[PDB]
């Protein structure tokens, strides 16, 4: 009963979606599509299926039978737990409702979705990623072993009137401290928490970083109060902006290994020009 | 950061108001309601309540008192600040005093608010708005990211015998601005400054606008001024006028999230047509 080892028409509610996507099976009922959590092929494929759930989490148990599933799936926030017991049960009147948990921001989300991938059939692609993950992790170690010793990492995000810096258990500042990186101390107020918040005024806590990753969707694209922090002249005297080393960062969020696999990617070719 | 007693009869200094209103909140006294602010129920009602500060921000200080508060809630422009920090003390002698500081006419007054509504225990819904604000901004970026690239904006509101383009800094400019839109060159005079102003003359320099908004108040309604610069003879001849494409705005001076989410819902309705 641990992640490690050693159905025909499926409605995905809410993280759902990634596992059918990857499993090349097509769903008869979905959560609404956020546009920035998948390629354009993706969405406007997604966008054919009809909507069982509202981006706000709203379930619709009508459109949802309308569908006729023979399984549902979809993974649920710990702390929401008690909350979906009943939905379960409600959901169950359907069809068999499969919902997994998960805790914290980093590596319960791709494991969450390792096992719905498993449930829904396609545990082999699945296992092979979290394999595949954990062998890249220990050769990109090794093999850049010294530009991970003496190089200052750091994640940004921005939203409306500040920005953020990711903290070392969360997202791809999860991934990044996994590999064994050195990130800014513009972490350190995050404390527990996934990132720690900045005004424009405080762009200077960043200068201790040689290299400075920010956040895009699933289209290299970042959003416009990202490209806001990327605008402030604040921004543009910073040792890692005026050495060229500030990169997108695609699938920071990682919900699946195949996603998180391609963090390392983009991870590793930075460490190319290092 | 802004981004992560207990009180029964409050008193609603300046930018209090929209505080206690968006909560529900009956307030014991108020600030002198102008009407522009506010829509015609909501100026109904809030000429009910006892006036302890002129509009012209004058505070009386035993109309508070007699009111009898238990909290007493207001904004400060950040340029005002010693002499309010002043005003404080005589003023928690009567009850405790919760001032802010806001700088700037752009995303520092809705973060201002924002912190006022969880002072006065409506927190949840007012950190609700601005985390759809900033999901909203998001959303209507990529969705009309064509609309946006080849579009080019203006604001604008009449004075006394000249009228003003509102800047990037500012007010309904700022956040369309923050939205990734491109606006009018007639901006660039302004420099630092939230508008830059015209005599009826220069009507031309809006030549290049392919969609013009004009403030109005919360009714939908142009100042005199503002509607005698629509009725200018220059004006018809600019290009957006004689496009059809000239909108009117409210709450372009975003005091709240919420409000500032109803101006993205203006642009977004607008931006539903080109």
């Amino acid at each position: 009963h641990h992640h490690h080892h050693s159905p025909q028409r499926i409605v995905a509610l809410e993280f759902g979606t990634e596992v059918v996507l990857e499993a090349g099976i097509e769903p008869v009922g979905v959560i609404e599509p956020v546009a920035t959590l998948y390629t354009a092929e993706e969405f406007e494929q997604l966008s054919t299926y009809p909507v069982v759930q509202s981006a706000s989490l709203e379930i619709n148990m009508e459109a949802i039978a309308e569908a006729q599933p023979d399984l549902i799936i979809g993974g649920v926030r710990v702390e929401s737990h008690d909350e979906y017991v009943g939905i379960r049960e409600d959901l169950e009147k359907i069809a068999p409702t499969v919902f997994f948990d998960f805790d914290g921001a980093g590596s319960g989300l791709r494991n969450m979705t390792l096992e719905l991938s498993r449930v829904v059939g396609d545990g082999e692609r699945a296992e092979a990623e979290q394999q595949r993950f954990e062998e890249r992790v220990e050769e990109i170690s090794t093999a850049y072993a010294d530009q991970l010793a003496d190089t200052t990492f750091a994640l940004v995000f921005g939203v409306d009137g500040e920005f953020a810096v990711v903290n070392t258990n969360a997202w791809g500042g999860e991934i990044l401290h996994t590999l064994g990186a050195k990130q800014s101390k513009a972490q350190q107020p995050a404390g527990e928490n996934f990132a720690a918040f900045y005004s424009y005024e405080e762009i200077d806590e960043l200068s201790d970083a040689d290299v400075i990753f920010y956040e895009t969707d699933a289209q290299e694209n970042p959003d416009p109060f990202t490209e806001a922090l990327l605008e402030q002249k604040l921004w543009q005297s910073l040792p890692a902006v005026e050495a060229g080393q500030v990169h997108p960062l695609r699938y920071s969020a990682a919900r699946t290994y195949a996603q998180a696999n391609i963090v390392l990617d983009q991870i590793e070719e930075v460490l190319k020009g290092l």
